[PDB]
DNA sequence: ATGTACAAACACACATCAAAGGTTTATAGATACATTGAAACTTTTATATACGCGCCTTTTTTTTTT
């Protein structure tokens, strides 16, 4: 957790699954330590960061990573907490995105490279194929 | 005349002393287990809250011999 401290603090923030790759934490041992950590620093006194270094590892241009910061911004700011731990509704807007383009990312490719239910997608980007309407820049 | 068994030098052949060193092993360093008690550890639950995932469980599709 000192580790995702200090990523998050370091303006680098990582899925808690990145780090637990590195360490299995059991995933239960992680949270309850870093609940303490925080408020350790509370005492002694983000989810942007996931948008482009998707983007990287599906070997993408940038026009697809710029727009969807712009979109998942935008499908955040209105409505739709959706989510649940966002970092799946950060990875519809390169659905989102990559289907504006034309590339072949296909679902099952995605899913595996960066770890991720297929099921979220869907019924995530079933909020997507409906509002499909603000998200024009161009 | 006359040299011979006998025992003293007189410098030496002979038994002794002494440094060195492999080998053995208690003896100890360090070693790897063997003990155990002790506290750091597990469990319910239900309880809604809002998740999945796999597995309970099932419906629809899928496949060899006479």
């Amino acid at each position: 957790a000192s580790i995702l401290i200090g990523c998050r603090r370091a303006e680098v923030a990582r899925t808690f699954k990145e780090i637990q790759s590195l360490i299995h934490v059991k995933t239960k041992e992680f949270g309850k330590t870093l609940n303490i950590m925080k408020n350790i620093l509370r005492g002694k006194s983000q989810n942007l960061t996931y948008i482009p270094r998707f983007c990287s590892h599906l070997g993408l241009p940038m026009q697809v990573t710029t727009s969807a910061e712009y979109t998942a911004k935008k499908c955040k700011e209105i409505k739709e907490i959706a989510g649940k731990s966002p970092i799946t509704i950060a990875v519809v807007s390169i659905y989102l995105n990559i289907l504006l383009f034309q590339i072949p990312i296909t679902a099952a490719k995605v899913g595996q490279t960066l770890q991720v239910t297929e099921g979220t997608i869907k019924s995530g980007y079933k909020i997507l194929y409906e509002h499909r309407d603000k998200l024009v820049d161009p």
